[PDB]
Order: C-alpha cells, then structure tokens, then sequence
C-alpha cells in the first residue's frame, strides 16, 4: 500500500513531499528514514523494500531544498529562515500524518549525514515520537565542523546577504577533512563510497541535482543542527532507547571512526546501549557500498525487531 | 538514479504518470512493466528493486485511470475514447521517453493481466522495441471474455453512454467464471491471490483504488484489447523472440490454466521459443503470492538475461 503526503513546510514556502509504505499483511513498527545533504528518500528503494519484507511501516519525505521538494518549489539548497528548526519541525510533523494508523507500534528514527543531525536533535525535542534510534554516515569531530569553520566571518555572510550563494570560503571551510584519503583518481565526491559506480550514480541522479549552491542561511544551518547534534544537551536528555550507528573506517563525517567512536562512547559514559557497525575500508554511504548494504538492512531490521518498545 | 517521465495520454486528457529506474553501475537491459486493471506501478516495489539488482533499468506508468494518473486527472476506471488504442499508444509513447538513453539495451516488456493483453497487442505492432516477452496473470480463454459477455448488449451501452459507469450485467458477464472456485470464506476478490494478506492490501491500496466502477467505454476497450491479445492475428505475427509465461493454476483469468496452456502450445505450433510457469494451488498474482514471488522474479532476471545474449 502507497500513500502521498503532502504537506505546508515550517518555512511556509515548500510543498514536502512524502511517502508511506506499507506492506502486506500487519505491520510490526514504523521506520522514518531521513535523508541526507544533496540526496532524497526515493534513494533509498533497495532499504524501503527490504524493511517491507521484514513487515514495517516506512515513512520519509525530501526535505526543504532537496530532491522532489525542490523539484516542484524550484529551490535546491535552502530551506528558508531557521533551516535547522524548519527541518526539525517538517520531520516532527511527517510523524503526524500517520496519527491514528499505527499509535500501537514502535517507531524507529533512521537518519543518514545531514538526516543523522536531524534525528539526534529531534530525539532531544518533547514529544518526538522515538522507540529507537538508528544514524547511518554520523557527523561528528570532522576538522571543519570541529575547528576551520570561521563562525565569525558566517555571522558577519549572515548579517549582510543570508539569502545569496554561500561565500566558497565557508563551504570548503565546513567540509575541510572530507578530501583527507582521497586520491585524484578518487575525485571531489569520492568520500561517497569506495565504489565508484554508486559515486557516479550519486553526480547523475536528476533528483540529488549534485553541483547546486547552498545558501549562507541554509549553511548556518548545517552550523547549528551540527553544535544541536553534538552538544551537551544531546548527550544528557537523549532517552534511555536503543540506538544503532552505522559508519564507514574511511568515512571523513566521523573523523574516520574516531568522531563515530566518542559518540557512542559518550552515549555509553551516560548509561545508553549502543550498537556500533563500523565497516573497515568504506566510506560514507555504507548503506549503498555493495560489500556493506546487506549487513546494513540486515543490521537494522534485527535492530528493529528488538527496538520494538 | 530516479527519473519522472511524465507525458499527455493519446486520450488528450490525463497526464500519464511515469517513472524509470536506473541501477548502479552499467545497466545491461531495460525491463518495461505494465500493470493490470484496479492497480499500479509503484506496487511494484519488490520487482523494481530485484530488476536493478540485476542491473537492469526498469519503465512503467500508471495508465489512464489508473494510479497516480489517475489521482491527477481525477477519472479513475476510464482512459477515454479508443480505451485499447490510448493505453496501447501510451506504453509504446513510454518507450520513446528513453530515445537516446539506452538504444543498443535489449527491451524486455513484462504485462501482467490487462498488462499481459496490452503487451501482446504491443507484440504485434511495428516499431514496438521489444526483444523478449514476459506475460504473467494471462488472460486467455475465460469464459465471461470468451462466451457470456453480450456485444449486442456492449454497443447498446455504447450507442447509449459511453462516459457513465457500465451497467452491472456487462461487468457480471465480463468476470463470469472469476468467482468458480472461491469459497465464502475467499471473498469477492479471493481470485487475485491464495494470499488473504495480498488481497487486504489489494483492497486497501489508495493508489489501486479498489472499488472505482469501470466506465462502458473502459469495458469496450477491455474487450477489444483481449480479441487483439487473443485474435489470429496475434498469434499469426507475434515476432520469433524469446516467450515467458506466469501464471496461476487457480487464475481465472486464464481458465484456470487450461487458457495459458492453449496460449503456449498455439505459440509453438508456429514454432516460437515459450518457456511456461504454471503455479499448482496459485491464483491471479503469482508474482505478489509469497510462495512464488522469488521463483517468478529470479525466472524473470533468468530470462532478460538470456534475452540479452543476442
Ligand atoms: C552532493 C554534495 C553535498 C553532499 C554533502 C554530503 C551529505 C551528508 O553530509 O549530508
Ligand atoms: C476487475 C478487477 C481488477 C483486476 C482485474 C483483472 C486484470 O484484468 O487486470
């Protein structure tokens, strides 16, 4: 069973656009996936269908400025004012579209990258509805974040044109420590995955619109679900549910396992079950990179059977 | 990679809504699904993602009245004037949105139900691309299609009301011989499959939209679509490509086999390569009942593959 849900993002100007799957027979959970920067849900058809099979509700949606969204609105890399509040609060209101249909079972967050921000900082929000916790391609601890991103000069981007291409100086500023093992056989984008077709597959999907500028707001976004994601407040009011992460050795978002490492540690420091999936010699996208996928789909659905409140 | 290949119907009035999915990797044939009546494309989830396992890229649409297009439009159970000709029109349209992409990929069309008539009458038309056929739910010989539906009471409908729903004793005729073994247990719809599981999701589905009445001209236009599947003609120009076949030994569609059997040896009787999976104890939807969805899917990937060596 398909449904299409619309609705009115937080920022007032996008149509989201959304979907639930629901498979034959009756559902034992509920999985929300929540994309990542410069990708979409639709992505994900290989682990939508193998967590149909395993009898789980899935839900997702593109969020403000990406993939289907963009599409209709013709606005790629932006998601208005407050981009870190407008994609908390669309992912919050994603879960009320299927209020009254499945009120009984455990809901399991899964976000990826970007979608692993948005998922530990809703896990700190009242009332966001989470049984367990599942973040693929963590962002912690990577140099740019951590370190080269120049907070001043982004006030001062933001103070004059917040609505313009982000300054070249600010991105590359942010994502300094995604080329560090990459070759120039690999490519800008190689950080994606060890195998280059899935590479290749990310740069040609019309709905990924890869190249496309983000904006200085859309940036001081990425800025303040990043600090939301790894600061004290997640650490100490995250419940007390079972979380999963998933990440690649290679992967520079978590600072090539170590950044992935000092999350779950600290998770554990303060009292939470943590299951670490760590795939030695990939890279960021672990849910699409052929040697991994299967332990990844095969990882969560008996995550989700346990994680099943 | 995702593309949306949306295009206008040959009916001048629907937007048909269409997708196709290319794998990972070069892919190394394009398979084209066709869905049957009260369904949808995107209800082929599982196929879709097993076929670009394979590494094939894979079309479809939602047909006029049908799916998305349907829900778009707002018409649901009719796809205009010429019902046959729009929807058979359409797929071939279908095909010519990848013109450029993938032009030295064998083509093979799966067509389940009224998919499995449009894809038959599609085999018999020039500038079809079309290298191997792959036909599951066969609709063939049944005895509402064959004998009981009336087409003097059918131009009566049709001289008189085209565009309103069709009068219950055509829909009755036409689906005489669906219900000879179902028990009261099985229900209205126990044909589509043993599974009760597929058949309450059938029935729920928002994008099947279960219960919408067919319209007198979409019921003309399902019986001139199965005398084009079924006709001499079919079977006197059908292409000398590689045949696979689907079906359910309980399937009413296809006389409980019996229909599909005559389909396969009529074929080889002029000599074309068939290859039959009839299901003992299956109905409609052999390729959604659990028991033979995986054989169905991996005798598919099979098959392309064997289409492509050539
Ligand atoms: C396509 C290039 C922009 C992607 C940034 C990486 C995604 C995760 O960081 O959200
Ligand atoms: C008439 C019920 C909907 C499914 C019909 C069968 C096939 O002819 O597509």
């Amino acid at each position: 069973a398909l449904q299409e849900i619309e609705f009115t993002s937080h920022n007032g100007r996008d149509a989201i656009q959304a979907w639930a799957y629901e498979p034959v027979g009756t559902p034992t959970a509920v999985v929300q996936i929540i994309h990542g920067l410069g990708e979409h849900s639709r992505r994900y058809l290989h682990m939508i269908s193998a967590l149909l099979d395993a009898g789980f509700v899935v839900i997702a949606d593109d969020h403000a400025g990406h993939g289907r969204t963009a599409m209709q609105s013709g606005v790629w890399a932006d998601a208005g004012d407050n981009a870190a509040e407008v994609v908390i609060s669309d992912e919050l209101t994603l879960q009320q579209q299927l209020a009254g249909q499945f009120d009984d079972l455990p809901w399991v967050v899964f976000g990826h990258s970007w979608g692993s921000m948005i998922a530990r900082a809703m896990a700190t929000r009242p009332g966001t509805r989470l049984d367990g916790l599942a973040l693929c391609g963590i962002v912690a601890q990577p140099r740019g974040f951590e370190t080269t991103l120049d907070h001043k000069t982004l006030a001062k981007a933001m103070a004059t044109a917040p609505t313009d291409p982000a300054p070249e100086a600010l991105v590359a500023q942010m994502f300094d420590g995604f080329a560090d093992r990459l070759s120039e056989d690999d490519g800008p984008t190689g950080w994606v995955a060890r195998s280059k077709e899935v590479v290749a597959d990310h740069g040609k999907d019309k709905f990924n619109n890869f190249g496309a500028p983000m904006s200085t707001r859309f940036l001081q976004g990425l800025a303040d679900i990043y600090a939301m994601a790894n600061g004290d407040s997640f650490y100490a009011t995250m419940p007390n549910i079972p979380i999963v992460l998933f990440a690649g050795s290679e992967d520079p978002a978590g600072d090539f396992g170590t950044g992935v490492k000092a999350v779950a540690e600290r998770l554990r420091r303060d009292g939470h079950n943590v299951e670490l999936h760590l795939y030695d010699g990939l890279r960021h996208e672990v849910h699409n990179e052929p040697e991994s996928r299967a332990d990844v789909e095969s990882s969560l659905v008996t995550f989700v059977d346990r994680v099943a409140n």
